[PDB]
């Protein structure tokens, strides 16, 4: 199909160059076919950009559920990207690259709020699955805990920004450990 | 010092709670501390270093209110510490918290006093937590240190997820989320 031929065009050209590298002129040379074509498919500019993300965050989802986890508190630490590994960066760069288009785009903003209440419910999943198989503790609501862990993960790293002193980049992992043997086991 | 110089700085530490930063003009400084525009511009180097400098006054003025306020139990202090007690007096000096976090990356000189604020809340939460282990009310699970970024780290996270939007996202759960990590963490 043409359109989804278009649409794979638009998400390598943001899982490389980014977003702002995403117009009608470089995706339509990318995907080899008249810009014309790409304003035919795709409702607007910004419409496409949203719908490569988002169908890229699936993709990225996608692959996270074929992982060789060895324990489920592995598979956690992965779903919240905190073990940051060597085929991901790119999607979560372009996560990362999102949360600040939110404010000036409607349609990035949209498809946002969707993959965080994906990532909510992949968590929710995942609280209650080891909790089911005996390697997670009942402490509290699943509902609950996965929202404070994405708002641990998503707290610590706007504290790495700051550049503050005292504080080491290097603990990420140790007290996102921590904080998930507080809360599960 | 100079208490010509303190005249300026209640001035803008005057306007900076009630409207804000981006009302904080030497010319509207100079008129509320009843001098003139030559004099504002004798004690600070600009409007940002008069911004910054008033804004690390009034946070240092909020550390006094937050002790003033009568408590008993050490992790009732942890509480108004971590801002989720919602207090009607110190609204003002929060709100100016989450305006200077958003001018960090445009101005050097506020930039500098935020983290300094939060080095020193950082401080105060080291000692609450260390305060209450001397007591036996806390346990000793793990550093002060450690437990302290954590918790910053955790109530400066679950308000910018309110920010989204996010549906089925509670505000009110603040006070409750809050509650939680405090008492997995010491209690």
């Amino acid at each position: 199909q043409r359109r989804e031929m278009i649409l794979q065009a638009a998400m390598q050209i943001a899982l490389a160059e980014g977003f702002t590298a995403m117009t009608v002129r470089r995706i339509a040379t990318e995907a080899q076919t008249s810009t014309g074509q790409v304003h035919h498919h795709f409702s607007s500019a910004s419409h496409l950009k949203a719908e490569a993300f988002l169908k890229l965050m699936e993709q990225l989802d996608e692959i996270e559920q074929t992982l060789q986890t060895t324990s489920q508190f592995q598979r956690l630490f992965i779903l919240l990207g905190a073990e940051n590994i060597d085929r991901l960066q790119p999607y979560l760069r372009l996560w990362n690259e999102a949360e600040l288009l939110i404010e000036q785009d409607i349609e990035i903003q949209k498809a946002y709020n969707l993959a965080m209440q994906s990532w909510h419910q992949a968590i929710v999943q995942s609280i209650e699955c080891g909790q089911k198989e005996g390697e997670f503790k009942n402490r509290s609501n699943s509902t609950d805990i996965a929202w404070r862990l994405i708002a641990f993960v998503c707290g610590l790293e706007g504290i790495y920004k700051l550049g503050l002193q005292g504080l080491a980049e290097e603990d990420f992992k140790r007290h996102t450990e921590a904080i998930i043997r507080l809360e599960l086991l």
